[PDB]
């Protein structure tokens, strides 16, 4: 795999040891062959089970997730994935890494998109090796890959609102239960119909998915009520997922504006992680996978394909060039290449807007594109009156920097800043000029 200009694709089934077992080995030859080496983890939550797996070997922890003292002589680095993209994009050194590996590299995360695409372009230049590790490679058509252990696959109607009657095969389960929801609005309304069943529920969303994955092992549970990001790698003690089969999909309308479209069915890939979930002990045959409803390739045409060029195109390769996508999920978006190339002061705004804003990136994108200094929040107020943004069926109003009361009503409307309350808040403190 260690060969210059080779991308191997590590796609053992889920539960097959990838992280555990392969990754130390890889690790290992790569340290013996002197390789400059970058291993990326999709959360905290991953980069702690890694620590755990390589426990002992030279590896520099470059997060606050891991609590170790290094030697300064690593040459094996280990981030986030959306750590090495903000680096490539920040007026930061990173190092040409000889060999990059991608675990959970299914993540379609924009700046996971983006790190396949700048990895993939260096082995395609000859420049470096990669190893990408996933059951579920992009386009993959399986929804019910091998396990460790038989599963139990049914077909049924899921509820994805509180319900009286007619499923009481959700709450008749003595064990526990992995639920996949479109949104977190919508696992709020479940996890509330169970917790008046008597269940214990945990909520896990990307905003609260380190502080309350730590839940998932410290208290007993009925039910995890997660989204998507629960696809990248949480491991769970269950016997039973519950999946809606949906998401959302952020569209771009007409160049303006960005929907949440849905929900729609999940991906093949997808589905499988989500199935993935069970079914991972040899010694406890018949965890139970029930889904809700079909995949379909919901990917085509998802903003965070489009947000994936924009980063790409603001990251340095090599003088004029561009990074491309990697090619397996390059048709997900029809973007010319190099046509969100922002100038210096623009760029450097961009990046602001995604690090210390928490902007999406296509709105990120927009405002600094549009010559708006990072500080400059009159934006969030000017936009038409259908870009009124409503708190409880009203206008959200916030106090400007300038003391004045003002109607949230953005330039640009990107759904993704008023999702659910936590991003609504998140958005009138950035309109407010309180970050
Ligand atoms: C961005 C970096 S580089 C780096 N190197 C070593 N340790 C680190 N932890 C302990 C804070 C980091 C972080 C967070």
């Amino acid at each position: 795999m260690l060969k210059k200009k080779q991308l191997t694709v590590l796609d053992l089934h889920p539960g097959a040891g990838k992280t555990r077992r392969v990754l130390p080995e890889i690790v290992r030859e790569a340290i013996k062959k002197r390789l400059r080496t970058v291993i990326l983890a999709p959360t905290r939550v991953v980069a702690a089970e890694m620590e755990e797996a390589l426990r002992g070997l030279p590896v520099r922890y470059m997060t606050t997730a891991v609590n170790v003292t290094h030697s300064g002589t690593e040459i094996v680095d280990l981030m986030c994935h959306a750590t090495f993209t903000s680096r490539l994009l920040q007026p930061i050194r990173v190092p040409n890494y000889n060999l990059n590996i991608m675990d959970e590299a299914h993540f379609t995360d924009p700046s996971s998109i983006a790190a396949r695409g700048y990895i993939s372009t260096r082995v395609e230049m000859g420049e470096a090796a990669a190893i990408f590790m996933t059951a579920t490679p992009p386009g993959t058509r399986d929804a019910f890959p091998d396990s460790n252990s038989p599963i139990m696959d049914t077909e049924v109607e899921v509820p994805e609102r509180a319900w009286s009657s007619g499923f009481d095969w959700v709450t008749d389960h003595s064990g526990k239960t992995v639920w996949f929801v479109p949104s977190v609005r919508n696992g709020n309304e479940i996890a509330a119909c169970l917790t008046k069943a008597g269940k214990r529920v945990i909520q896990l969303s990307r905003k609260t998915f380190e502080t309350e994955f730590q839940k998932t092992k410290n208290q007993e549970w009925d039910f995890v009520i997660t989204t998507d990001i629960s696809e990248m790698g949480a491991n769970f003690k269950a016997d039973r997922v519950i999946d809606s089969r949906r998401c959302l999909k952020p569209v771009i309308l007409d160049g303006e504006r960005v929907i949440l479209a849905g929900p729609m069915p999940v991906t093949h890939a997808s589905a499988a992680q989500r199935r993935g979930r069970i079914g991972r002990n040899p010694n406890k045959p018949g965890d139970e996978y029930m889904y809700g409803g079909g995949c379909a390739e919901t990917d085509e045409g998802h903003a965070h394909w489009l947000e994936a060029r924009m980063l790409l195109d603001n990251i340095y390769l090599q003088d004029g060039l561009i990074a491309s996508l990697y090619r397996p999920e390059a048709d997900k978006v029809a973007a010319i290449e190099g046509e969100f190339k922002l100038r210096t002061e623009q760029r450097k705004t961009f990046v602001e807007l995604m690090k210390r804003g928490d902007l999406p990136v296509w709105l990120a994108y927009q405002v600094a594109s549009a010559g708006i200094t990072y500080t400059d929040r009159r934006w969030c107020f000017d936009g038409t009156t259908n870009n009124t943004i409503m708190e409880d069926s009203v206008p959200a109003e916030v106090w400007t920097k300038y003391g004045e009361k003002r109607v949230l009503k953005p330039r640009w409307m990107d759904a993704r800043v008023c999702s659910d309350h936590a991003a609504l808040k998140s958005f009138k403190e950035f309109a407010a000029g309180k970050r």
